[PDB]
This record gives structure tokens, C-alpha cells and sequence, in this order.
């Protein structure tokens, strides 16, 4: 059993606001400015004056814990520089195990609702229960930070607020290590590979962590300062964290390609060169693996040729399971 964070008791706090008809506010990282941070967040800033903080129960007639699964669509990152922490959590919803581990069954905004919600995280060297209220950072009735495609659907903006309150607040999420939240997310060993010295083998590496369901995730370091733009001249955004999310072998032209599949957190902005959705590699593979591999949508998520992956990227970090 996941120790308590705080010896704050999920399920004694759900029954007792329940018994007393309120719903949970969170003493521990309460609905106010000091929760969204301290100085872009602070207490005298412009971003923070916007946000008024509402339950999805205020928002929506249905409001929904998770619709359709919790999976990686349910990943669009808002205003917030936490890229990072985004790109582990979809990275998360590939492996069902491990995903519902975070994310606990049974949770709802129906019968047995009190405005509380919980996750589990590994943190302080435990596997910890973290609880929170269901009050969110909104602006004109939109949630300011993370959000899903599904707009009525909520785990994913619970479970952000929940890594906030371990962190102190949502501005403390604003630059991190996909590392950093891929460890929160299992106890387990991390380790980076620099793809300007990718060892010849990386391809198999990659196919079997994600077999085993470990997490993946991939940059483009800034080496200069910004100097030649944040997005690259092939829709790429630089130091910006993209979750790793497939690695798929296509016949072009009678010839194995090697493709690695990654999703952008934003939910947007995707790849335009050789395997993006509309290119024309795609023509001239068979189509049933065309079928199978290629979506046309602007959802952050693309193909690539591992070769140009590997030109394009400079870093891929893996998170291994015990
Ligand atoms: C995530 C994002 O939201 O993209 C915007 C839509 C993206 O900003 C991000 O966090 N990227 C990180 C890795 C993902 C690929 C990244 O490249 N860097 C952060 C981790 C480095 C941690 N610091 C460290 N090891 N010393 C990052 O940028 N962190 C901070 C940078 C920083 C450090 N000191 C600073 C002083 C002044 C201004 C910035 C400073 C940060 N807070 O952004
Ligand atoms: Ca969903
Ligand atoms: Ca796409």
C-alpha cells in the first residue's frame, strides 16, 4: 500500500466530505496563487490576475475522470513550461500497468464524488498517495494548463496538479528533465543516449524498451542560444520534450526504412519532412502498413526515418522498469 503524502487519507477525506455535504479543499496546496507559483505565477503578475480557480463539476454539466481511456491524446500541454513532466506522462498511458498505478481505478466525477481526487507517484524514495482537490487553474471557462483533445475529460489536469503540489507549485514545473518525471512515474533507471554518437544498435534498443513497456522520450538541444529560431525549418521545436511513442519498420520501394513514431505534448506542431503525414514517402509504401501506421491529423504525433531522427535529435532519454 502507497504511503500517504502528508498522511493526507484519500479515501478518509472522501467520506467524511461526503458525510458533511462539502466538497474537498486542499489545505496542503490550496485554490490560490502561492499553488500556481511565485514570481511568473505569483501573487502580482499578469498571467496570474486571469485565472480563476473552478471544479470540472463548475465547468461542464458532465465532467469525466477519463473518457476513452487515458491515453496519450489526453496530453495537450497549455500554458506552462512543463514539456517535460507532459511528455513522461504520455509516454505513461503506453504502458497500462504502470499507467493505472499512477492514475487509481475508480475515480469519478458521479456517485462517490467529493471534489478529491489522488495518484500515486515515487517520491522521497516511496511510492506515495498524493491527494488533490478538483479545483483547476481556468481562464474564460478553459483550463490554463495542461488539458485533453477530449474536452469534458479531467485525469490528465488532476494528475498535472498533483506533480505541482509535490513540487510546490504549478511554476515549479516550468523547465525539467523528462528523466525526472519518468523516475516520479516508476522508481525506475534512467539513461540518455547522445543520437551525434547513437551506437549502432540504438534502433534495437529503442524496439525493445518500448516491448517492454519502458518510456521514452527524445530533444533537440539548443546549442547556440535560440539563434536560429525555437521551431527548426522543418516544424521541429528545440529544447522541447517529445514523447518516443512507437518504432515501426516500413517496405519503401521493396526496402526496409526504419521509423521511430514521437508526439509533440502540445497536442499541435508536428514534423514536415520525409514519413510527416502529408509527405509523399507514404505513396510509396504498401498500403496496408499505410494504413496501419499513417494518420492524417494534426495531433503532435508523426514518423520519422530513424536516419533523420537521429540528424535531427540529440538526445534520447529511457526510462527502464525493474
Ligand atoms: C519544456 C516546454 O514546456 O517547452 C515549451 C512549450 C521545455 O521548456 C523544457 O523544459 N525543456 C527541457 C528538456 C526537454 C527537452 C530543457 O531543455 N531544459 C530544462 C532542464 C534543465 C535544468 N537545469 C539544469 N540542469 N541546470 C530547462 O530549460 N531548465 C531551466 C533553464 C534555466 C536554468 N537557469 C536559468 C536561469 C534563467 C533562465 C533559465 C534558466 C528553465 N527554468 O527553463
Ligand atoms: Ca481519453
Ligand atoms: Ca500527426
Amino acid at each position: 500500500n502507497a504511503i500517504k503524502y502528508l498522511g493526507q487519507d484519500y479515501e478518509n477525506l472522501r467520506a467524511r466530505c461526503l458525510q458533511n455535504g462539502v466538497l474537498f479543499q486542499d489545505d496542503a496546496f490550496p485554490p490560490v496563487s502561492h499553488s500556481l507559483g511565485f514570481k511568473e505565477l505569483g501573487p502580482n503578475s499578469s498571467k496570474t490576475y486571469g485565472i480563476k480557480w473552478k471544479r470540472p463539476t463548475e465547468l461542464l454539466s458532465n465532467p469525466q475522470f477519463i473518457v476513452d481511456g487515458a491515453t496519450r491524446t489526453d496530453i495537450c500541454q497549455g500554458a506552462l513550461g512543463d514539456c517535460w513532466l507532459l511528455a513522461a506522462i504520455a509516454s505513461l498511458t503506453l504502458n497500462e500497468t504502470i499507467l493505472h498505478r499512477v492514475v487509481p481505478y475508480g475515480q469519478s466525477f458521479q456517485e462517490g464524488y467529493a471534489g478529491i481526487f489522488h495518484f500515486q507517484l515515487w517520491q522521497f524514495g516511496e511510492w506515495v498517495d498524493v491527494v488533490v482537490d478538483d479545483l483547476l487553474p481556468t481562464k474564460d471557462g478553459k483550463l490554463v494548463f495542461v488539458h485533453s483533445a477530449q474536452g469534458n475529460e479531467f485525469w490528465s489536469a488532476l494528475l498535472e496538479k498533483a506533480y505541482a503540489k509535490v513540487n510546490g507549485s504549478y511554476e515549479a514545473l516550468s523547465g525539467g528533465c523528462t528523466s525526472e518525471a519518468f523516475e516520479d512515474f516508476t522508481g525506475g533507471v534512467t539513461e540518455w543516449y547522445d543520437l551525434q554518437k547513437a551506437p549502432s544498435d540504438l534502433y534495437q534498443i529503442i524496439l525493445k524498451a518500448l516491448e517492454r513497456g519502458s518510456l521514452l522520450g527524445c530533444s533537440i538541444n539548443i546549442s547556440d542560444i535560440r539563434d536560429l529560431e525555437a521551431i527548426t525549418f522543418k516544424n521541429l521545436v528545440r529544447g522541447h520534450a517529445y514523447s518516443v511513442t512507437d518504432a515501426k519498420q516500413v517496405t519503401y520501394q521493396g526496402q526496409r526504412v526504419n521509423l521511430i513514431r514521437m508526439r509533440n505534448p502540445w497536442g499541435e506542431v508536428e514534423w514536415k519532412g520525409p514519413w510527416s503525414d502529408n509527405s509523399y514517402e507514404w505513396n510509396k509504401v504498401d498500403p496496408y502498413e499505410r494504413e496501419q501506421l499513417r494518420v492524417k491529423m494534426e495531433d503532435g504525433e508523426f514518423w520519422m526515418s530513424f536516419r533523420d531522427f537521429i540528424r535531427e535529435f540529440t538526445k534520447l532519454e529511457i526510462c527502464n522498469l525493474t
